[PDB]
């Protein structure tokens, strides 16, 4: 298996890769299967069934909203986030769905959109079935999809091009860099060029950077109360006014320093995510705050930041991502926010001039400081503790960087060891369950 | 029952369990020889180190500590600079100046044993002091266990009066504060007056702070390479000169102060537990940042800091059996961070709820953290964990305050998860080269 920077960082929408983006793509792919199989013209009814962990937290994650819009051919990277709620409301009030954006058809939630919290499909807990029927109520087709993380999906029947410098461990990564006289980012570039041209790769990285920067500004401006039931006030816009626009009275805890700026940038992004705005996974929507907050700090700190520093930051980040990833890859929040902090740490460190060993050392400290972190967020939403974790995660990633540079790389433990610990604490998590009000499921599976 | 002064005790580094404890055991063994009036007849003392105490005692200077402690040096007061030379003289001259009074022969090959492969039955950090007469007859032997924080217990006492507002949970501490109309600091002062007077509590807190402040200063000056064999260079001095990636900001100062302290600890300097020697850098680092970023802190603020910190520490410690309390580094570095966030939060004017929320977040960002340091020394990853720990405490404080307390999970639930990850660590073993014992038992 080959993993790309563009697998780790993808443009979609919030609040959840597993529960928002994946089901929206599964819906898009259901439309395509109707075409493939020549059943679209006969189809006069669609039915959606959500199982297990999709059904239990789907409402708070906008799974229904994502799927309904996706059935009209809205894609998560391009849909207008502001349209999702009004459009969903229109479909349900009017009992009509514009299937594939080509054909209106009747749609009744009582029979057509079911939440089966107490049933499971057997490959994975994030399961759904789509069904289409003719005007005579005959079943034309059914298809089960699993949302397996990051917004990737598979069919039930699919559930179970080599680059020049492939690597599976931290140790093999250093060994290859040494032997070919490359940085971590340079080695990555060579690998990414197996699948794309240098100009695709470079353009893809700046697009990601631009969307992150817009999401930060959107977060800084959108006052509001988050949905889903915690009445969680968005904090980033007031904090923006205090620290950037010199309005209102700074509290004793609201000083304008490096840390509260990391806080501002991360919370802005994760607040957008929770609200359903455009988001770049990094590597998931839940962990999305950390990488841009850090990149943005890096920008405000050295305004001679070049395009090549930006490439290096992303490719270095990607490399570390790969170490951790390369479907029972579910290891709790450490495999998301943890991996985001480690990636960001490694990127900043490479850009600030660390050796190969210091880049790993930095990643290692950042991860160390998340080992064991589970996913049991309050009511199922990507809000508490998720939002405070990205802030906390941005700050840890900068400090891990500082430890690795100030420490001259001395304060280090093998990154391969820290990855082994991630994987074992992750397995142990299969036996720790949420409250049976949250459905009594294991805490190794990310909600985001 | 637990006192602010139980968690913050003046001593010497690198380790509460391996250096301060065994020193107080020797001190106690001398007092047992006075008490049973066997000191006159004593011509030989013999020390045997067992288990996890032997495994890493050399790196933790347990030998140095025990030999100075057999001369009635005490961890609170010894000149730390006198520990190494004085041990060399004892071993080079084959002569132990017992209790400072009487000079006896001392032969390390028979009288100082490291028994790495054997265990005493109660606990892994156990020792035995024996005294013998001129004819090689046992006068008396006494097993001690060093069970954390520098506390000791004899073998017979191992398996074994109350304040007005006792609390065992985060929840109780809130109920009592609302009911009786008191901040956490004020309820703590009330509880602490059970054993001391106000002016002792107050003077004792101020003494702790002074030693912490001197400890930071010392670390900011003492250039060097740390002992034990990782050739770990001290970074606090350069950093201090540079702040007078090297940005001179809130973060690099927290780093500076925490590393100053933990480097002093690793080098064997004077150190105040908080709650352990290995976790020593966090609380002072946060206190100094607090002092530097607002008005000259009043003495009351300082009282509020330490007493608010201590209540959080008690939530973690209370009602725990000696083995239950062993929950890896989260139980030491984690607890310091949580304690420091809580104290900073109360000084800065947070509600009871926000003080609890900040403690909660700080501990959350340490859950499952094990004790498995490199070669067994209190260096790696111990030093970066205190820098990191000070940073998370301040930031946990911000989260609680900027979030107006909304970003909260119950502290009781985080405290419980601490315990079960702790329990699970009993089956996670260090490498065979470090002795194969579990990673839940703090080395520091
Ligand atoms: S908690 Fe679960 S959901 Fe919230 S961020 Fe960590 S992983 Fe994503
Ligand atoms: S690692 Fe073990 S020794 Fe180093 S601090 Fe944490 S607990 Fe104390
Ligand atoms: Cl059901
Ligand atoms: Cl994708």
């Amino acid at each position: 298996m080959n993993i790309s920077v563009f697998d780790l960082f993808s443009i979609g929408i919030g609040p959840s890769s597993s529960h928002t983006v994946g089901p929206m793509l599964a819906a898009n792919a259901f439309l395509q299967l109707l075409e493939q199989k020549n059943l679209f013209d006969k189809t006069q009814r669609v039915k959606v069934e959500l199982y297990g962990s999709l059904a239990l937290t789907g409402k708070g994650h906008g799974t229904d909203k994502a799927i309904l819009n996706g059935l009209e051919n809205k894609a998560p990277e391009t849909v207008d986030p502001a349209s999702m709620i009004p459009r969903m409301h229109e479909i349900l009030d009017s009992n009509l769905l514009n299937l594939a954006g080509k054909k209106e058809i009747p749609f009744h939630e009582a029979t057509d959109f079911l939440f089966l919290q107490k049933e499971l499909l057997p490959k994975h807990s994030n399961g759904m079935r789509f069904s289409a029927f003719d005007g005579n109520a005959n079943l034309l087709i059914e298809q089960v999809y699993y949302s397996i993380g990051g917004g990737f999906i598979t069919t039930e029947e699919d559930f179970d091009n080599p680059p020049p410098y492939p690597f599976a461990t931290a140790t093999e990564l250093l060994k290859l860099c040494k032997k070919h006289h490359l940085t971590i980012a340079e080695l990555m570039l060579v690998n990414e060029k197996t699948w794309r041209s240098t100009a695709e790769i470079h353009k893809g990285i700046l697009d990601i950077a631009k969307v992150m920067d817009d999401c930060i500004n959107n977060g800084c401006k959108h006052d509001g109360v988050l949905p889903g039931g915690l009445n969680l006030k968005r904090r980033a816009p007031d904090l923006y006014r205090k620290l950037i626009e010199q309005k209102g009275v700074k509290s004793v805890f609201e000083q304008s320093d490096i840390m509260n700026h990391l806080n501002l940038y991360a919370m802005a992004v994760n607040e957008e995510n929770a609200a359903g705005g455009r988001i770049v996974t990094a590597p998931t929507n839940g962990a999305a705050g950390i990488i841009p907050a850090v990149l943005k700090y890096c920008q405000q700190a050295h305004d001679r930041m070049s395009n090549e520093d930006i490439y290096t930051y992303f490719l270095t980040a990607a490399a570390i991502g790969i170490l951790y990833k390369k479907s029972g890859a579910e290891v709790g929040c450490q495999g998301e926010v943890g991996v985001a902090s480690s990636m960001a740490a490694a990127g900043l460190t490479a850009v600030l001039g660390g050796t190969i060993e210091q880049v790993e050392n930095a990643a290692e400290i950042a991860m160390e400081h998340h080992l064991g972190m589970t996913c049991d967020p309050v009511l199922g939403l990507v809000q508490i503790p998720c939002i405070e974790r990205n802030a906390m995660g941005a700050v840890k990633a900068v400090n891990a960087t500082r430890m690795a540079l100030i420490g001259d790389g001395q304060h280090q433990i093998s990154l391969d060891k820290v990855i082994k610990t991630m994987k074992q604490t992750g397995m142990d998590m299969q036996s720790i369950y949420k409250e049976t009000s949250m459905g009594g499921l294991a805490v190794n599976l990310p909600e985001c």
